[PDB]
């Protein structure tokens, strides 16, 4: 599997969740910022595959401040514009 680099803020967020090295795999990239999602208390209330991000850090990584984790090629792109190319 290829590892990936996580730029400066994007890493900050997966270390802060337990993250604890400086390349991953997507996979591990995923399940770290998901932790960091739950951490935050992110998620909304009565629909909890929606992410908010307008009140966090994570919103600068974001055009639309709202996703859902349902959107994976969505999330996927925005991973890949924070890795190390
Ligand atoms: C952060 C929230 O992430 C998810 C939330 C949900 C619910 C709560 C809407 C169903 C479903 C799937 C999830 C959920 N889907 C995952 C697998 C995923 C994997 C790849 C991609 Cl591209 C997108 C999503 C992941 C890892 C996640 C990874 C990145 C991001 Cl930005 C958000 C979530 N995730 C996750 O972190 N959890 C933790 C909480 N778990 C809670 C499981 C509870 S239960 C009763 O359904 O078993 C479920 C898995």
């Amino acid at each position: 599997e290829k590892l990936v680099q996580p730029t400066p803020l994007l890493l900050s967020l997966l270390k802060s969740a337990g993250a604890q090295k400086e390349t991953f795999t997507m996979k591990e990239v995923l399940y770290h910022l998901g932790q960091y999602i739950m951490a935050k208390q992110l998620y909304d209330e009565k629909q909890q595959h929606i992410v908010h991000c307008s009140n966090d850090p994570l919103g600068e990584l974001f055009g639309v401040q709202e996703f859902s984790v349902k959107e994976h090629r969505r999330i996927y792109a925005m991973i890949s514009r924070n890795l190390v190319s």
